[PDB]
RNA sequence: AAGAUUAGCAUGGCCCCUGCACAAGGAUGACACUGCGACAUU
């Protein structure tokens, strides 16, 4: 029952939102809660921040009057709603025509939080324009067997941020089923005894002099120019947009050959900026991780083998 | 008496080269969703 530790949780949702928002109109954002609890504060704290949109679940019914009184005592029904699911039902409730959920959170107990984590991955499955889903675990043994179910079905679109305040360790294990994709400070922790369960890695760094400092984007721009990637030039900051591979032996051996092969294929969105002589290459957005492993790794065989 | 970290080696994919495809191999520098633990501390 930590508040620095349910607004570090918030903020996390912020954080995650926000470096996966992109260039679309500013819409009023939709979260979801599952199992606001006796005190029901997750939506009030998020509505408090950013003013967001929770239509939260709820299993109980003397929570519910409680999730009702918090409501009248707070007055923010156009932001907090409060509703009532089904045990056998999907907990996860329906659109009912209204405008479509963007996040999801969850406090589980603490079959179990695995197996509550795996209802939640049965049902999630069927919810599509529902962006983010979040969970957070507070035992650390919870992490492989809700990870290796998420080993099950191909999920790359996860994360297991270490919320660190002293002798609290949590670790909130956030999938989606949509593209975008938050920061590396978001996903992979410092601490590698969760090493066997991290998600892959959203950033690159490469650390340089001023010779080439002053030379980074003459650099860049041959580099996104000389392989057919598209770009853009939005300050300092190179953002890439690209619907297939254009970056690889196999894509030119497809691309210099005459099979109706159409391209490999995997979109990805992403940035090049550079920061007191060092590059960084961040992902935004894509499915599949083995474009970005194979951009990254692009993009360090480019720093390297320009200095002859 | 009970185990982690840590320095080298197999394995996995990624960039480069050979290769029609699948393979296989080479080379190379960052990785880890795998282990192998010659020291030293806890």
């Amino acid at each position: 029952p930590m508040v620095p530790n349910r607004a570090t949780y918030i903020r996390y949702i912020h954080d995650l939102l926000s470096s996966t928002s992109g260039q679309k109109d500013k819409k009023r954002i939709i979260g979801l809660d599952i199992g606001t609890g006796a005190s029901c504060i997750y939506p009030l704290l998020g509505c408090r921040m950013y003013s967001y949109d929770f239509v939260g679940t709820e299993i109980d019914k003397f929570s519910f009057e409680t999730a009702k009184s918090n409501i009248l005592q707070n007055n923010m029904e156009s932001q907090i709603k409060i509703v009532l699911r089904s045990k056998q039902d999907c907990l996860l409730p329906d659109t009912e025509g209204m405008e479509e959920f963007t996040f999801v959170m969850c406090n589980p107990p603490f079959g179990g939080e695995v197996g509550f984590a795996n209802k939640i991955l049965t049902e999630s499955k069927k919810r599509k324009g529902i962006q983010w889903y979040t969970c957070m675990f507070g035992k650390k043994s919870s992490v492989p067997a809700v990870v290796d179910k998420l080993r099950e079905q191909n999920i790359s679109n996860y994360g297991i941020y270490e919320l660190a305040l002293g002798k609290t360790k949590r670790w909130i294990i956030c999938w989606s089923f949509q593209a975008m994709r938050p920061h590396n400070e978001l996903i992979r922790p410092s601490s590698t005894s969760l090493s066997k369960y991290f998600p892959h890695k959203v950033l690159q760094n490469w650390t340089l002099d001023p010779e080439l400092c002053a030379q980074i984007d003459d650099i860049l721009q041959k580099f996104l120019d000389d392989n057919k990637i598209p770009w853009s030039k939005k300050g300092s900051v190179l953002e890439i947009s690209t619907k297939s591979i254009t970056w690889s032996r196999k894509a030119r051996r497809i691309s210099k050959s005459q099979t109706s092969v159409s391209s490999l294929e995997g979109q990805m969105k992403c940035e090049l900026n550079v920061i007191d002589n060092q590059l960084q290459c961040k992902w935004i957005e894509g499915y599949d991780y083995n474009v970005y492993e194979s951009f990254c790794s692009a993009l360090a065989r480019a720093l390297r083998d320009n200095k002859k």
